């Protein structure tokens, strides 16, 4: 009977289904978490409107939110990221999912919509899960009464965090939220160790071009680009790094790169004149990794070696400018999520024209768009930390608080060192690994319980 | 002059040479000497330090002098100081009281001849401190002096635990910033400098290929993630032992087994639980954990014969280094490098199969067979220390009123501004060139153009 | 009439587009094709190809017949094809009979119809051979047909093997050129390429993180060095398996522990003679090795559960698939990626733990289940198939004697003079500038200012 | 015992102790030691000896000598003596003339006190040689002696080179071995003893930070490949030159940028030729050629302030040193170590920053300044000398009549077969678990269950 869903095809679900089952043995700290709370049913009237990557690991996160009591409506939070076997699996197990591969942007919000309303009318939803704060953002502007029942919001990424904080500040913010990411089993596991796995993947699977021996330059040198050129240079290529962070320059010289500026002495002057147009020119591939807007701009676009490949690794397309380059030139499909662009003129191209760039994804995550993003056994921590912070907000019950009970619960928190450990430990054992415990005289010694946690919150790791 | 003890004046000219260069290695902490001249920040400080008395030191007293300060110096270990570069500080006129290979009774003397000046307490009014040592002679045997100290700037994680503990327990007298967890302290010299000289100090010592042998590194905090990657760099099987799962995974994350010395992780302190199978695979053991007693005397015994023993953390209580002493013969081979043969207490065999390289006996290795970090990483620590000399100093803890005294007397860290520009310096030394960001970019991120770039809950 | 058989013509327009970046990415390709266009060495060549049928095969071919070839071609595996490639060859007017995923029997059918035309023999003179499949089918079934063949042009280790087999016995029939070992094949495709395609290939099948993984690797010649370097690169823990201890050598040295399957390296046959506490700890092995069965029924039987087995050697016997699929349950994944439960051979539960997975049914993975060597590592390969072909046919073999014939069979290599003009292309399309010697400095090291720059002893 | 000449005989005690470390580290020279200890196979050998008098050439001298040798021994360069190996040898009853630091003239001195016995030629009938200068003065100065010569084991590259140009000119007068191209020894020694050594020698020359900088590695050859990853591993971004494509192309799929000092590669000795850009951003050239000049008088006018320059190659005319001598002044910093002003001749600043750190005089560099490879690694090359002069010792060539001579005078290198051996043990010392064929497997690939594994094409 169930048909409360929109995928691109149901008949993949057996495919899906088989890649579910490899999946779970991959995340075992998810999976310890389904078998430990299986009976206590923590999430027993939770209503979580979801928004995240429908990817074979986001399917796992659904089925133990599931399995722990929850009742689901997902989404997608990119156009590109699903996995149409993911999805055709969710909706064959009777769970409401609009998501398929290559939506439009009036699909994509049409899905998150389809969400938030259950036969025409908002959903009793009660618990929001969110990548990148889209979801969250049409909650607070179109819905808020929604809003007045649902107890928290537990956000994945990096920029749907900074979302929170901009709104908290401004006091806009109406449910508390848990900001996921900086878990050290999310940030220093998912956003760096991820990225050295699928940026690499990605540009292969797309280009199939050789690496080693080729220039690359990543802009960003936090988690994401860390991770990144640690991806591109063990495959041999020659990395220079840019970055606005004197902090996150110093690491990248001291890890090995040459760190250099887009911009002649790193001042953008909103001229051609600014671009260091024979660094550019020498370049074969370019990564964004910043979470910021315009980090490769028009003029470096004009600027770049003929033939590179440019792509996008963090959040939102709008780190390159895709914009000029839909506006002045010709655009090639090579295959889907490739396209060739070329600088010649907007009406058409020669076939054999030799100035063009290669584009992944238009801009958009390339992990996701032209591979399928991070593996298994990295989103098993993200994803663990996910299930306890859905956990630890619908127990707390926010929207059933009194107002002065509210005004003190109002906050975005990280979950508890404790708790970071635990998903690290079941991590370490799933790769066989064995950690030693601390004699008593040892956890007195440097002033710890021999359970943990074993580092002041200030650690970094 | 003659208000000092060195091992040989006559390095002088060496050490003054060794100096100039690490000048130029070392653009942080020169960028001071220059912005800071014409102020005289420092003009009254007099300064007890306590910490390695290498060329690398050498600049940072240079520095602190140059700012206005007086200091009495010695180092904070028996086996790290260079001796050219002690004998150049004394022949610049700096009293300094460090050698390479003190006792520990002559190490005692040493602190001992900082804080005393003419046979009575030197009018000290700063302390910088690596480890604690210094803090706590201070605390238990001169606490009046503390009266009139308006802080101590601490170099290390040992150091600042031992702050810390002081602090909750009340006992702390004085307010401290913690050095150590600079961004460009902790994540520069913790890590990139073991991973330097590692390596080095176990080459100097042993001339052992790396290579294709078997590693067990015992933590993976910085240190040991720095030590870590010196070994694997060089063609090493490395295994690595944690107690903290965190690390323990990002030890699996960077392509390591993680293992534990004691079977299912379980130390009973019997030999029936050492995992005698791995142990007597194991080439090479480094400590880099804090902690004591995490090579013991059943690992010891069960490590594979002509295994290399050492230790990176700052005190050598890491390795039970008693036990080897109480119980096996030691042999050396030259100066900080010992065969210690298991065969028994009295005498041994020349051709004996069954012993232990212990390097450095046990001291911090890198500095104990080698020369520790290289100038441009300490560059990084060491301007953080003349900064918070700087700020402790400028704030007079001692000369204010009971009440402000009271919100005041705190371990803290510097602000996050000043980590930035202590890494703008370092970067612009290898070249590097920073972007600047966009009004518009600034905007969309929320943060100024000039910074700080990251909260401070950022962990880079 | 249309002369070729591939899945799907519709992808020819695809097929083109790669084409045009690929040749972008093979200047040493490219070159031969304007260096060689006036002459038209290839005038009069007709090629019976049997190779990969790739993008990078494409370029290959089309470079042949701009040469003055005519060809008719098949892939010499039944899963390394890529559609979109052998529709723009079709397209193009080429014959060609291959698709992803042949039957065993299409397979035999397709390299019938490069060697039949229009139902009788074509007037073949050259044979360009992957693996010598094609060469042993026109040595067995159609021996009148190397009467008119100038010669074999042999890409790879296998292949070369077999040659000097037929050749010490007496069975060769035209004589060979071993393309594998130009330098810039063997040290270049052999290694580079699977360092770049092993990973990649893992990485569609089954999207497994490999760091903090264990990885045994069988063989360390080129396949099994790159191989290794494209696990270790992503941090895997891998360990080498050998029977050559100059290799294995190389693998200590290069940071691996090199460890047997069997107890003291001694195969005895029996379950008994594995290293069972190894294999239970292994996540994934791969063959390197051009040998047969070197993962066995018995270690099969060992490996950790769910295990990821696969072949990156020519052959699939290297792994004994025959035994899985006489005794355990096959479930298909998707294309090219199984599941094998060891449970039984009838049936299986959908949601078993004690399975593996096999990767391309042991075919060759980086082809089976990736796209193989990236153009700019096969531009090296298939210039000096294009050189190979030229020579050859330039020394016309089939017009010489019968007496004279019986002296010029050979298995010869290419000279060192043309490897480095390949080579001094490969490294201009990276941007690399190779300096030139002066003549004192030539003198001096006993070489021409134009090479070759090395004597023929050199191993690089 | 008088016979000798060296710096200290006091530092034989020491000498001795790392020699017995050094004998643990020497699996396959001590297996040699006890696998022909009764049949004394160099009974009657009278081995004229010139190979830098390290630790590791000790446990050689003691190998040969226990297999029943006479030698006389003599460093082949100024700066590689390690005086405590000196002494021990000296200590044993061995002569040996030798230390570290000598003159141009003591250099000389000491091969003539090899070659001389109280004033006349010794009976010498071996020799063993690293890098020629031994060889050519026996053939200059006494060609009389090498009549009663069986044979020359030559260790190293630019030796081999040497006796090839003789073989060619017909001035050769006795055969030799090329011990240099045994693959236990050139692709062991030559590339993963620099990879050991270099960063090592840096290291104790300047301490200075190597990652993050900016090094130029000239040459690619085996030295080079090994010099690039000592770099690169501590974290250098590494540029490399070279005249061979082929060497280049390796570089480039190895991870690096292949550039020329010179503008489009032509080094026409004009300074405009010079890549300014590109040299005033370098850190650390190192040279590992064999070549002469590479490192010229332009290129050094041209780095950048205070870059580190050294040679890792057999002699020092790979850099222009006289160019510095003649023109700028020499500040020593400590022995091996020298800033070299380029303000001018004749004095300099103390505080000057336009100057070059120059290491070792421009002489091997990991030798001049460390002490040279790992005992580990050495293992193979001697291993390979000790059966080399067992080889040419039994064959007995001087008491060969003419006619006969002229069949075996050639340069050649061992079997196969012994290589393998050699890495066997090599492998065993590593804790390696070779895998033995089955007799199917074997049969499969031709080869015999013993081996040799490899045809003699095989470049591995
Ligand atoms: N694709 C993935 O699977 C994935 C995974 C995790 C996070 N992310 C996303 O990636 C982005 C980065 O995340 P993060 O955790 O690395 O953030 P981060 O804050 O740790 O790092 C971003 C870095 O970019 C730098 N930067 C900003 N503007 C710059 C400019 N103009 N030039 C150069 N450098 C500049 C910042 O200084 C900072 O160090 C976010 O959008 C995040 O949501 C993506
Ligand atoms: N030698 C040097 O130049 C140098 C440089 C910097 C710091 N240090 C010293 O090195 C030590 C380590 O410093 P750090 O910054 O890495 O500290 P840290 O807190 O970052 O790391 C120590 C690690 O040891 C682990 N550990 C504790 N007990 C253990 C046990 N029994 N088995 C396994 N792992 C265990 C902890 O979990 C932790 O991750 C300190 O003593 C510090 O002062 C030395
Ligand atoms: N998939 C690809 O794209 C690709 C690329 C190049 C070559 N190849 C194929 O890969 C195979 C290997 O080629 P290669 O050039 O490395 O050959 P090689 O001769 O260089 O190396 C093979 C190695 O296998 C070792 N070996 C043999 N039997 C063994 C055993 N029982 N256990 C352990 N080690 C064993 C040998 O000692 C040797 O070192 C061949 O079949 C070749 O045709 C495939
Ligand atoms: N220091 C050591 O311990 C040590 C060890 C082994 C060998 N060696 C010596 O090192 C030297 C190199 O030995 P190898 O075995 O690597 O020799 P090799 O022939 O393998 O390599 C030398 C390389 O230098 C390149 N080259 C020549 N002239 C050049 C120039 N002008 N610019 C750039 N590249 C140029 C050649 O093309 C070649 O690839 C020899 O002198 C050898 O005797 C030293
Ligand atoms: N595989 C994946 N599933 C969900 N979110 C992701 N973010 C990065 N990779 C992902
Ligand atoms: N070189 C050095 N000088 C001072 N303190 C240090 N700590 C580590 N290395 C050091
Ligand atoms: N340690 C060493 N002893 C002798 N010859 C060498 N060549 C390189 N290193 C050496
Ligand atoms: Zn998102």
């Amino acid at each position: 009977g169930f048909t409360d869903y929109k995928v691109a095809d149901i008949t993949l679900a057996a495919w899906g289904r088989r890649e579910l089952i490899i999946a779970e043995s991959e995340m075992p700290a998810l999976m310890g978490l389904r078998r430990k709370y299986a009976g206590q049913q923590p999430l027993k009237g939770a209503k979580i409107l979801g928004c995240i990557h429908m990817t074979i690991q986001t399917g796992v996160l659904i089925e133990t939110l599931v399995a722990l009591g929850a009742e689901v409506r997902w989404s997608s939070c990119n156009i590109f990221s699903t996995q149409d076997q993911a999805a055709a699996a969710i909706a064959a197990a009777g769970i409401p999912v609009f998501a398929w591969k290559g939506e439009t942007e009036e699909e994509y919000e049409w899905c998150i919509e389809q969400t938030i309303l259950k036969d025409g009318q908002p959903w009793d939803a009660n618990m929001v899960l969110d990548d990148g704060g889209d979801l969250t953002e049409i909650l607070h502007k179109k819905y808020p009464q929604m809003l007045e029942r649902i107890h928290g919001i537990t956000e994945e990424t990096t920029t749907g965090v900074h979302r929170l904080l901009d709104m908290l500040k401004n006091g806009t913010l109406k449910v508390p939220a848990i900001n996921v990411n900086d878990s050290v089993t999310k940030s220093k596991n998912d956003n760096k160790y991820g990225c050295r796995h699928s940026l690499n993947d990605a540009i292969k699977r797309g280009t199939d071009h050789l690496l080693s021996g080729k220039q690359a330059l990543v802009i960003g040198y936090g988690d994401v680009g860390k991770g990144s050129s640690q991806s591109l240079r063990q495959e041999g290529m020659i990395v220079k790094v840019a970055e606005v962070d004197p902090i996150c320059a110093m690491q990248a010289c001291m890890d090995g790169f040459e760190v250099v500026s887009p911009y002649k002495n790193g001042i953008n002057d909103g001229t051609e004149a600014s671009i260091d147009a024979a660094l550019l020119g020498k370049i074969d591939l370019i990564v964004t990794t910043t979470g910021n807007v315009n980090v490769c701009d028009a003029n470096m676009l004009k600027a770049l070696k003929k033939r590179a490949v440019v792509c996008n690794i963090g959040h939102f397309d709008n780190e390159i400018d895709t914009a000029f380059m839909r506006k002045n030139w010709a655009w090639e499909e090579v295959k889907p999520q490739v396209h060739k662009i070329h600088r010649t003129g907007k009406d058409g191209f020669d076939a054999h024209n030799d100035d063009y760039l290669i584009l992944l994804a238009e801009g958009r995550l390339v992990n996701l768009g032209n591979a399928t993003g991070h593996p298994s056994r990295i989103m098993d921590g993200s994803f663990a930390n996910q299930v306890l912070a859905q956990i630890h907000l619908f127990e707390q019950k926010y929207a059933d608080l009194p107002a002065a009970e509210k005004a003190k619960r109002l906050s975005v928190e990280v979950l508890p060192k404790k708790l970071d450990e635990e998903v690290a430990l079941e991590m370490v054992k799933g790769f066989g690994g064995v950690v030693t415990q601390l004699t008593p005289k040892q956890a007195e010694y440097i002033g710890v319980s021999v359970e943990g946690p074993f580092k002041p919150d200030t650690y970094r790791y």
